[PDB]
C-alpha cells in the first residue's frame, strides 16, 4: 500500500526505478524485490541496500569484497540501514525497516552491492 514499493532487478543490471519516495508519516516501509530474467544468483544476483549518500561508497567497497556467500555485504555493517537478501532470477525477497531510522532533509541512496552492479544500479530514497 502507501508504505511499500516494488522494485525489479533484471539480467542487464538495471533497477526499474532510480528514485523512491517514502511518505514521512509511514511508521515502517517495505521494499519488495524481484528479479525478471533467467540468470542464476551466482552470476546475476541482486540485492537492495539502503544507506546515507555519504556511507554508500564504503558499504559498496566492503560489500563487493565480501563474496557471494555473504550476499556481498560486510557482516554487521552498521552503515547499512536496511537490506534485502541477495536474489537470483525468479526469486523474490522483501525488507521492512523503521521510517524513524530516517531524517527529513537527509540524502539517502539505495543500490545493489554485487561486483560490477553499484554504479549501474542505484537511486535516491527521500522522505516527503
Ligand atoms: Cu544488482
Amino acid at each position: 500500500a502507501e508504505c511499500s514499493v516494488d522494485i525489479q532487478g533484471n539480467d542487464q543490471m538495471q533497477f526499474n526505478t532510480n528514485a523512491i519516495t517514502v511518505d514521512k508519516s509511514c511508521k515502517q516501509f517495505t521494499v519488495n524485490l524481484s528479479h525478471p530474467g533467467n540468470l542464476p544468483k551466482n552470476v546475476m544476483g541482486h540485492n537492495w541496500v539502503l544507506s546515507t549518500a555519504a556511507d554508500m561508497q564504503g558499504v559498496v567497497t566492503d560489500g563487493m569484497a565480501s563474496g557471494l556467500d555473504k550476499d556481498y555485504l560486510k557482516p554487521d555493517d552498521s552503515r547499512v540501514i536496511a537490506h534485502t537478501k541477495l536474489i537470483g532470477s525468479g526469486e523474490k525477497d522483501s525488507v521492512t525497516f523503521d521510517v524513524s531510522k530516517l531524517k527529513e532533509g537527509e540524502q539517502y541512496m539505495f543500490f545493489c552491492t554485487p561486483p560490477g552492479h553499484s554504479a549501474l544500479m542505484k537511486g535516491t530514497l527521500t522522505l516527503k
